[PDB]
């Protein structure tokens, strides 16, 4: 599909039994999801953007479905105001910028 | 061009006769540049990112050439971690997400 940018590029994602709306975000190196209690090992991390840093939990090899496309990779979980699909998963679903 | 996302989508912009590197950022509503001088009137604004809120200077109707494509619009200047081109100008240059 082609997504124009007149509005926020929000799409439906699935992570286990949770469907959420997430931003397709070319400015994000990694995927950052709102607080959720995912199973498995994780590592603490700090990520920075406008306003400073937040503390997140890094989970690896988490499967996520994005508009029916399969992805699997690192997901950072923490107190972000919006679910963010970053480049680590955008590449896996075939996402490019075009102009 | 078509830009893939295995690397950060950094491009050269021209603003006020200056060349800068900026990140094409579909998760940003606004275009936010690091501290710089721009002429004309501006007004104080606050914007929010992943880490909280910051104060910026809002300049309207500023020309920027983004990878050879002309835009004229609102540019915010303040303590962003990196120069970011947001949707307000991505739309002007006809940028879409595709997968
Ligand atoms: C700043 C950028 C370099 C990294 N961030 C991604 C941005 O697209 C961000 C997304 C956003 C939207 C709405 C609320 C909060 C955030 N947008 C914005 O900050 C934003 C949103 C709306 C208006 C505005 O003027 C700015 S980011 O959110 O700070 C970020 C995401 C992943 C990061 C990472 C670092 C290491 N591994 O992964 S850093």
């Amino acid at each position: 599909p082609q997504i124009t940018l007149w509005k926020r590029p929000l799409v439906t994602i699935r992570i286990g039994g949770q469907l959420k709306e997430a931003l397709l975000d070319t400015g994000a190196d990694d995927t950052v999801l709102e607080e959720m209690n995912l199973p498995g090992k994780w590592k603490p991390k700090m990520i920075g953007g406008i306003g400073g840093f937040i503390k997140v939990r890094q989970y690896d090899q988490i499967p996520i479905e994005i508009c029916g496309h399969k992805a699997i990779g690192t997901v950072l979980v923490g107190p972000t105001p919006v679910n963010i699909i970053g480049r680590n998963l955008l590449t896996q679903i075939g996402c490019t910028l075009n102009f």
